[PDB]
């Protein structure tokens, strides 16, 4: 009977004790009607739905080969290996240099998480975290650097590129050029570019080197649908038998349980279908373990014994080189990467202002401060190797709950500090357990699209384009690009006309 | 002076004398107020908007090889001409009869349409047309027969399936089992359906065979932004140089005149794109020509000298064989295509009947007959070479003029009538002057994506699967039933289960 009464014996207590201290004048609890019990609530609601970026961003970075390349390669029977024989697969040499890459870029997302939720909450005021932004991982890994070493730009430039859009987003919000210039694109290509956005990393996470593997080629059609069984050795290939792959159905099941989970309103369901899958697929000896009898996969079997281990970034350290910036697709790049992220951290910081009370006739109290402090994540990042950061929409379930001083952001940071420590069943996640995690990022983006004007023209036209060349060519630069095109030749055409005409 | 007046002082003249023979009477010219005048307008206006389902039928059922097969092609060096040889292109044997069973197509739909048209008119008092339905005619060609001999399904089998289904079609709506079995869907999957059909439809007008040719193969990701100017002579590759290709910007202006047209309300507009790029492409010697310098190409030259010429179906005349039914996809097909033939002419029919004052309480005026007569017209199309038909959306700009009596839908059939004549101007029409039309049809059908309630999360899982599988994995089929296990497992296994222990 008494153990009912303990609680609320001390709970009351502490809360009176702790904001007569230093802490409740400085972070401000006795206005804005917020105790400091709420903060530690709302702080885990936050981070449980926020809890999935830590492994997304490890797997979907790892596949592009941060630090590996060719000269690290093993030793064959041949002179020396050529280009596309390492990066291919296949080879001891290689994928014992990605995995000391993917146990190193763990700690770099939460080192990058830890310093811009601290850095919020202490100079901001406002309860919300910060992370790696989800949709700048694919466009900088898949399109840029290339899945294991493709494309053109190298990985040093790529985050080269990080630096100088944070550097130049740094003096174009101080300035006060942000909303003279995020007002100035039309909201039918700003609210379009998110399905679009949104449909391309779901389409990345049904293939089979990167996720689950429902689509393949064919030598008529584009694209068919395999999910092969008996799959080609080396590469991959179909040879016999579809839809009795057993990694499919068990990231089927995963995706089931993080659906059924995401209704009944349950705060964390994006980590409970990764976990249940994880901790299926750690059981040595079936077909979908992530722990072969190979020499290869003993190597990550003697790493996951030990549970807690103080790991150091020894590869992916400040990597910059300026020395191939006189090309033609960097700049491309970095011009997209800017118009990504402008229209993202515009949109999503205004919604979590209206929910709370903060805001008034407009220019809330966290104006200044919190885009400042969101540029200057992605430079802090950039040496650490991880891609920019943005403020995450997931933090919005902390705000339902009470959460409104900045103590929130702080505690975040501290729950990313103590997830740090569990590299060891951080690595060992398989692809698809993270396949079906890509998926529902996109449904939960598709909920925006029931707002473009559809009963216009242009308007339809405009967004439809935008929202279909982005999958289908596989690039996200093709799908801004090809929806400004459609836009400016079907009015400046002539309406700009008119204008110029009516000035005589 | 007098030329405007004498328009005025014969046309009363000529509507109170028109209304009062037996035509008058029999279409009830005298309630649902409405002159001749006005049909005539109407007419025009539902066939204008209309017209261009000639010409995309018959290039769309002519890339499946209708009648065409391995027995007749050409002559060569070696023995006999193997099966991936002949079916593959660059041989003028089989080009050859491809091009007479294009002829042929064109007079198959022009009498489908007539046939369907004037049945509804005298039969049901109704104001809208018929025509082969736009979205079966690309599970049917694209999906069943294949690219040119593709597949499994031949071609007699895919048009006895058309038999079948209209068949099944007569006796499901006679009986009364109509609305007791097309309510049972739920609205989710039956509106994003549609959605994942136009993302089907226009995926397939940007390749290089069907389309303009804008996606093309890539050795890493699935789809690649080829566009190429200089391919591969035989099959579709690209050698060197992108966005430089005449046909893909020929095309793009094309789309940019069809998408000022649709606005500023212009009635029709999708056949004056049309028109503009192919009588572009009609003058001998440039890069952009369908007329070439090959013993082929001069033969589809001294045949469009002549403008008109009344042709006889000699090619795809009645072909049924049903000693092929004993498999398993065929069946598979056949449910398919009865599940995208029953969600077509059920939100459809009745929308137009709620625009021109015909709907009352329930079952308005032409609730039997014209489902009846849409069934049969698939069956009397069947034998003729073409797919099932459908009412067209196209035809409510005729309702918005003061259509209401059936004759409109006789009018609109004479006019196909005369349509047929025109036969050489309708075979030479190039595939990149029907690749734009292939998209706007699906920007026209996306129109109905802002109804979906996104705002749970079983309806938004279900539609977005649906939507998303369907183009990806270039199938109708797979996003049917992906649709139906996404929703069967989310809700079945938790609320039927409540049901079944409410019994005790």
């Amino acid at each position: 009977k008494t153990l009912c009464k303990s609680w609320s014996d001390m709970k009351k207590h502490l809360n009176d004790t702790v904001s007569k201290s230093f802490i409740g004048r400085f972070f401000k609890l006795e206005a804005r009607k917020t105790t400091f019990t709420t903060e530690l609530r709302a702080a885990t609601a936050t981070f449980l739905t926020m809890a999935y970026i830590i492994t997304v961003n490890a797997n979907i970075l790892a596949d592009s080969g941060a630090t590996c390349s060719i000269n690290d390669c093993s030793t064959v029977a041949s002179s020396s290996p050529p280009g596309p024989e390492c990066v291919l697969g296949s080879n001891p040499g290689y994928e014992q240099c990605i995995s000391r890459v993917k146990k190193d870029l763990v700690v770099a997302t939460s080192l990058s998480a830890m310093v811009g939720s601290l850095a919020m909450g202490l100079l901001a005021n406002l309860p919300f975290g910060l992370a790696p932004g989800m949709g700048a991982n694919a466009y900088i890994a898949y399109n840029v650097v290339g899945f294991r070493g493709s494309g053109s730009i190298s990985y040093h430039t790529a985050m080269a590129i990080v630096l100088l859009e944070g550097c130049a987003f740094l003096a174009v919000s101080a300035l006060g050029l942000r909303g003279k210039l995020a007002r100035l694109i039309p909201q039918t290509v700003r609210l379009a570019c998110a399905v679009g956005i949104g449909m391309f990393i779901a389409f990345v996470g049904l293939q089979m080197n990167q996720g689950i593997g429902l689509v393949g080629p064919d030598k008529s059609t584009l694209v068919t649908l395999t999910a092969c069984a008996e799959t080609d050795p080396v590469t991959g290939a179909c040879l016999g038998g579809k839809m009795k792959s057993p990694t499919f159905w068990l990231a089927v099941v995963g995706f089931l349980i993080t659906s059924f989970g995401l209704m009944k309103n349950v705060k964390g369901s994006m980590i409970y279908g990764i976990v249940f899958v994880t901790a299926i697929s750690w059981i040595r000896g079936t077909q979908v373990t992530i722990f072969p009898h190979t020499p290869l996969g003993d190597s990550n079997y003697n790493y996951f014994t030990k549970i807690v281990d103080f790991h150091k970034i020894q590869s992916t350290l400040g990597a910059i080189s300026f020395t191939e910036f006189r090309k033609s697709e960097v700049w491309v790049a970095f011009a997209t990467l800017f118009y990504v992220d402008l229209l993202g951290t515009t949109g999503v910081l205004y919604t979590m202002a209206e929910i709370g009370g903060f805001v008034e006739d407009g220019k809330f109290e966290g104006e200044y401060a919190a885009y400042l402090v969101d540029a200057g994540s992605s430079v802090v990042g950039s040496a650490l190797g991880v891609t920019t950061t943005a403020t995450f929409v997931e933090s919005s379930a902390g705000l339902k709950e009470g959460g409104k001083t900045g103590l929130t952001a702080v505690i975040v940071g501290l729950y990313f500090l103590a997830s740090m420590f569990f590299t060891p069943l951080v690595t060992n996640v398989p692809r698809w357990a993270v396949g079906p995690s890509l998926v529902m990022v996109g449904v939960m983006m598709m909920g925006v699209v029931k707002d473009i004007r559809w009963g216009e023209t242009k308007e339809a036209v405009t967004a439809f384009v935008t929202i279909l060349l982005m999958p289908l060519t596989y690039s996200i630069a093709n799908g801004i690009i090809a929806g400004i095109g459609i836009y400016l030749a079907l009015s400046m055409y002539d309406v700009v006309l008119g204008v110029a005409k009516w000035l005589n």
